């Protein structure tokens, strides 16, 4: 059976309990934690590409008021559907399965200023999603997995001082 498991799920859960936040900048910012997954049940002999995108979680924005995240207004029009291709792509099933697959170099931005960056709307909530694409497939089979533990609000600056502190503590 194809199985895609989140690595360091207990680290992500320490951020999610505070409500996780990721900085977006003009030039783009790497994530912490990094999204890493373990993969089993690919065909070791087949070639696959791994893609990452971010799904908008809500029909509204968020705001941090009196130490709580609350609904903050109507949303901005959806960010364009940016996809990040894992740099090891395309590669053998055996490659993807022999060690966790790390998205350590993806950058999150709030300006379409290119460079394979992912544009997000500040004060909107997003859920990472990985796609596995089989190479040379006339059916163009894709598999998609979501990672609820990794939901976060995109911000231009940390709102929750407990998140600022945790980002330093574990990084
Ligand atoms: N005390 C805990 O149980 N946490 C904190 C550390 N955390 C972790 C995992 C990988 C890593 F690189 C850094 C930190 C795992 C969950």
């Amino acid at each position: 059976e194809l199985r895609v498991g989140l690595e360091e799920s207990e680290l992500w859960l320490r951020f999610k309990e505070l409500t996780n936040e990721m900085i977006v900048t003009k030039n783009g910012r790497r994530m912490f934690p990094v999204l890493k997954v373990n993969v089993s049940g690919l065909d070791p002999n087949a070639m696959y590409s791994f893609l990452l995108d971010f799904v908008a979680a809500d029909n509204h924005r968020w705001k941090y008021v009196n130490g709580e995240w609350v609904p903050g207004g109507k949303p901005e029009p959806q960010a364009p559907s940016c996809v990040y291709i894992h740099p090891d792509s395309p590669n053998f099933g055996a490659h993807w399965m022999k060690a966790p697959v790390s998205f350590s170099k993806v950058k999150l931005t709030n300006k379409l200023n290119g460079g394979g960056q992912i544009m997000l709307n500040s004060l909107h909530k997003y859920e990472p999603r990985i796609h596995i694409v089989r190479v040379g497939d006339p059916q163009r089979m894709i598999t998609s997995h979501c990672f609820p533990e990794t939901q976060f609000i995109a911000v231009t600056a940390y709102q929750n001082e407990e998140i600022t502190a945790l980002k330093i503590k574990y990084n």
